[PDB]
């Protein structure tokens, strides 16, 4: 039931059934913290690390074909889903992602042995430091991955689920272009202005941060694979960094680039301190929006009622017509999720010392998460809330009508005096703007109906 | 005033302005620390100088320092508690993380005064000396921490915890007025089942209430005071009953329980006392955010909004825009308790980086600790004069509300079970009905009927 | 492999082999959003609400005594672990918790009917809202689990660990009390004192920080069940609330009461926020402390050295005595962590509107969140770093002999002017304080071996 | 002064003091909103002046006020701009969340001072009014976001990015000084294989590199401005070519690339931009946190800590304490660096908490992102001329640590190979040896072979 396995502290039990070694065990004895461990995003990033570093050991005479072949091999099961249960560590280890490094060092090695006929344990025919952790070290691996997983999180989720809520409210601004509803400034009754109009603004706001987002994807793609222990790159090939960050680029189909500066990618977080700062910026609009969304939304009596939502949930026979904002209420839970994902983020990132900074494991268990949150809580906002957005034309109507605040129309045909005096009487006596200026007999009704045109008053 | 001074530390001879009273490591710290405009707020200052005070005090009852020199420096110092020295002090928050150039401009600007309290001069011929006599028995390390307690207590017993009790005595009042008042509830933003607008404000009572308790369980750490441990906390060159003497003397002046820190290594390496009452100003805070929020909802109108409450109007409208009041006393509140939690973060970041004998973040610290507490308590005695004394309900649109909602159905089911009230209930929202007009249209009840049976003030508790 | 279960919306197909209903099996469909679910803590507590609130429902008449009997048993299931692939939700769902009471009203209710001889599905003897909600909603239940969960995770888990760290360090405290060491102020060399000293500072900070958690315990004990939809409680027995409260005490053997205010109990997460701030606090604290020893332990030769710390780590054979302070980096992550979650709870705490917060599931999540990391935390440091900290003796007297800071022990022998010629001389020509001392012939050796005691330095 | 002038608003009258120049509603915010001690920064008044001057010029073009009035109006925004009046704007921060009543306070202010201009007396029977011509054409809703972006693109162009650039040169001319100067690595605070001096500070070369890059991606947006949105977004009761009109000329006479918001209701409901902008802000705030820390734990000292470097002594330090110096300079930074990520959690909340067509938490969102800008600014300029510029290296004390440690010993592998190598290395660690003294125990190399093939120089790349 059992195997023993060995590293420089000496020999310890190994589940016979897992693909671990050593250093993965001895890690589960010394930090079982908590439940949170490595994302699948991370992972897979760090799979793909490892298969690019065999080829260029390969191409560099530095690894055999059946070894590199067999490493590949055994990360492309890692990247197909066969082996999810192999990689117990939690986020809270050491600082610099060592354990997690060795995990895939010993899981790779361990099967690339049995594809080569070989077996899993100490008498494997491919070796964890030696062999899968050629030319590397934990210290530039570990950023190389978080790196991977966030530009291709960005890319594959983030901003594909971003264009497509964009594109759901960009239609329903224009279907709606027409639908003239009172503004709320202060939470006061205010100037008209269309439906469209401020779905237009909902549009504009998140078109802007794609922008922002899009911004950040540059620092994101510098890798610092080829830095090794302190970012000099000491006892590594002179044209390795430039090669791993190619292959990489070549196996992910994005456009990865080795760092610039070393040291840089080494002693810091700061790509990541950066592009969580265009996410936190999505969460404040996307805050802003669901609100507005189930604001409009309430009632369905004693609320503003002026829009409908899609009713997923079943209610109660003796309360039809009640719907709560469900899509809202989760979007703007993780909205607040990511607010305080960025403060922890920003600790880790202005933590580093001298050459390594190790924050690493939690700053990526963060931004992993943050992309996750909006990337799937845009999906689900958009399927089942903004494709199905209504306006409630006559509610719509009816406040905007009763309002007092389409009395300026008459200024220019009776008095600015006048106006203001009809809106007056109409508000301490509780009747509607027509009504009073009838009563006042400043004009016909006719008149009223001719000069007060809302659809006038929206540019 | 161009003519100078000259003032000499141990760094050499520098020029000051000749009509202020500071001294050579003041004008350093000013020109080296051009940052930004923050300075250390009034309250700080004077509790610099009441640290001084007491130090002086105790130096002469331990026959350190002559009565001469020790209540002249008392005499400078209630100087400054008075009002008369506030431009003696310049100097910025983004300075040494120890505040030692505050401790030195206060050193030197009540030697140079005590000074001339003596009949002599400021300046290098100055009776009174700002290290070896305002500084006796003390380090920065162990003084500015001092000041940050002293402010922080004071501030807090003070100007806060007064204010929080005036803002829930009025919430209690109104709560006590509109007991009866029944109204529509406001679940998920959603309406539900009814309760009283008393009910609602007990609400906001409670959570005050609560609070109060909560900054009281936070004020005897920050009562515990470093003076006494000076440079890393052992209490080198310091008479062994200096600690006790000077917290004594701190709480006889102050009428506030000031007492010695137990371990002076936890009062110079943290700031923990004030990380920990901040968290309480923090939930403080957020209900008040809540409050307010619910209090501009609630008033919002003239007639597109909710409208069940009515604020004072203390700023001028439009001619043309009668019965619109902006809540400008609840978006003030609103703000100001975003910068609270802004505040936090920075003090919590100040106060987790601590080195080995002295935590070093120290004027950041203060600065945030004591913006939120004149935030907290200047903002609650704003949004009572100004807001809630004058809070009323709207009665005709509380009951348009409750009457046109769906949410009284229930009412009915003892009367005609629970399948003709849902029929009705359904009906009522599909076709645009009240409650009343469905029941009638489907003939199971009359319009005395539902008079009778649908009371909102039996269905609250 | 499938059944078909309904509620007020249809009819859904649900596993055959899982015990939730309709409406969770809806939830799976609308909140699809990252990974992150009910904690087991959460689970439990909810099961415990479920268990008291049908002890309660039988004592006043309202609930059968086998349907009681069967619900409790069921409860019991859940906490004994059998049901933990029973509760699939994520945390950004409807923001009152219904989906997730739902979940264990479904799952009790399908588990009871079998306990009763019956099926699990629409057969079923028990019934989810009619039998395992009486008297209750999600209104209420959401909060109670939340207050259950947190009050039981910080005295089971936090406190202890709290206490037992604590211990182990006042132990090295009193242990080490006699060596004098160089103090650091600014990072610069400053005055000395012991290391017992230096530890009691943290020992200090941890019993006070043990004070601010207990001050915050009563107000999590305040539980909401019984204010039902609004606060009123309307359509309850005017004992049940108390009765509840009293019963949850009875099987956790905690001090639970019924909140006095119910409408703050329900528009609020106010006790969790500033149950919160306590554990900030200590976040603050823990990194402080984890530094000191990281820093003390720097080295081995180019830090500072003062201390020895275990290894735990297998390292390389050729960097023999390179210790990575990997528990310290652990501990110093979380701690960032707990800062940012911090923030998540403000922004939820803040937001309620009227009379109800719907930003639960995501405080929730952060606040049991925070507890496991901080118990867990301080369990591992202890364990694996505190208990095996160890003076470098030798190091601490060289570096302290060697330095600066004592020759203020000469100032009440010779002149302050001396002593401050003889620190001069040291300093600039790269010399002992006694070197230089003896150079400038203002004393014996045997004269400064006399005065310069820095055991006589300390108080 | 005691004397009083009756000024009036829709809402009455009210005394304001007879030698101020502002009006009824400044009076009214005075003494409703008495919240701390936060006032707008100079640089927000500067702005808002500059707003009136550019909307006085368009309008004059436009037909709409008369040349007389126009060019008053100008003469007196110059005089604000000029420095002649910042003790005519007494409000705070914490006001209505439009800030509406901080643009009222320029409305009156300029149109009291521009009647004067023209002849005239400042009061009721002033020859140019507040609302009709200083705010002609204009909302409080999109002259106070105008206002903020204004403010903030031109502290970030002038004040910010210079010193930001200046820090860096600095950087850039130590990093290649030093190039050739060898010391050892630390990973984890752990002795670690060699770097240059040169190349780790080529590290916050190139940090700072990079937080210039993402700083100006951000200032397109910031410098879309809201003007011509008026109260809602759909510019009601402006002139068509009003907004493009009013951005031009702000470009003008700033010299800045200011455009008009494409969507107007984006640029009145939120402060995207600036959430965004602050963003990186807290990145550069990050970095120099580990910049600061770096060279502060480097020079560290002067006997019990790292000290490779020595920074200048700008502070006076004890006579009988030569050779320490406290890194202030570095402590005002990382306490700075601290408010940055307080103050982006502050802005964070008020710009996810606009409602509808408005966000109101408006001048707390610009208070803390000015007070970000002057302490990243400033705090870069201190720290540049009072710290960077001096930095040196200690040699001897950089060699002593680099042949004390055991991370040479890899040099030794191509000669005696791995095993003896590492028995070295074992044998120095257990024995407290330098790696040559336990290599000449073993007998496995003379002193001259040490130090022939133990080479740093090679070892870094």
């Amino acid at each position: 039931t059992v195997r023993s396995e060995k590293d420089s502290m000496g020999a310890i039990d190994v589940p016979a059934d897992k693909l671990w070694g050593a250093q993965t065990q001895r890690s589960l004895e010394h930090f079982r913290i908590s439940t949170e461990k490595m994302p699948t995003s991370l992972i897979h990033a760090l799979a793909l690390t490892k298969r690019a570093a065999a080829k260029v050991n390969e191409d560099l005479g530095l690894l055999s074909e059946e070894k590199a072949s067999a490493i590949r091999q055994a990360a492309d099961e890692v990247l197909a889903g066969q082996h999810d249960d192999e990689f117990p560590l939690a986020i809270w280890q050491t600082g610099s992602g060592t354990q997690s490094n060795m995990n895939m060092n010993e899981v790779l090695a361990n099967r690339a042995s049995e594809l080569l006929g070989g077996v899993r344990g100490m008498e494997r025919k491919v070796h964890p430091n030696d062999d899968v952790n050629k030319s590397q070290s934990s210290n530039d691996v570990f950023p190389t991955a978080m790196h991977v997983a966030a530009l291709l999180a960005l890319r594959k989720q983030l901003i594909p689920q971003l264009k497509t809520l964009t594109q759901t409210l960009n239609e329903k601004s224009r279907a709606f272009a027409d639908i003239v509803k009172i503004g709320r400034a202060h939470l006061q009754d205010a100037t008209p202005l269309t439906l469209g109009q401020e779905i237009s603004g909902w549009v504009a706001m998140l078109e802007h941060n794609l922008k922002h987002i899009e911004y950040s994807l540059p620092h994101v793609a510098e890798l610092a694979l080829g830095g090794t222990a302190v970012g000099t790159g000491l006892n590594t090939h002179p044209e390795y960094a430039r090669r791993v960050a190619d292959e990489l680029a070549v196996i992910t189909c994005a456009p990865f680039v080795t760092a610039p500066n070393k040291f840089e990618a080494l002693a810091t977080c700061d790509a990541l301190v950066q592009a969580h700062g265009a996410l936190k910026g999505l969460a404040a609009s996307l805050m802003k929006i669901a609100n507005d969304v189930r604001w409009l939304a309430s009632g369905p009596r004693c609320g503003i009622g002026e829009i409908s939502i899609p009713e997923n949930e079943p209610g109660s026979s003796i309360m039809p017509g009640k719907v709560n904002p469900t899509q809202c209420e989760a979007l703007t839970m993780l909205c607040c999720q990511v607010m305080g994902n960025d403060v922890a983020i920003n600790m880790g990132g202005a933590s580093g010392n001298f050459e390594l900074n190790v924050f690493r494991p939690m700053v990526i268990h963060n931004f992993l998460q943050s992309v996750r949150l909006l990337a799937d809580g845009m999906e689900s906002f958009n399927k089942h809330c903004a494709v199905g957005i209504e306006p409630n034309r006559e509610r719509i109507n009816q406040l905007l009508n009763e309002s007092l605040m389409l009395v300026t129309a008459l200024n220019t045909h009776i008095g600015y005096d006048k106006a203001a005096e009809i809106a007056k009487k109409a508000h301490k006596e509780g009747l509607t703007l027509k009504a009073a200026a009838l009563a006042l007999g400043y004009l016909s009704e006719a008149e009223f109906d001719s000069w007060v045109r809302p659809e006038q008053m929206v540019g």
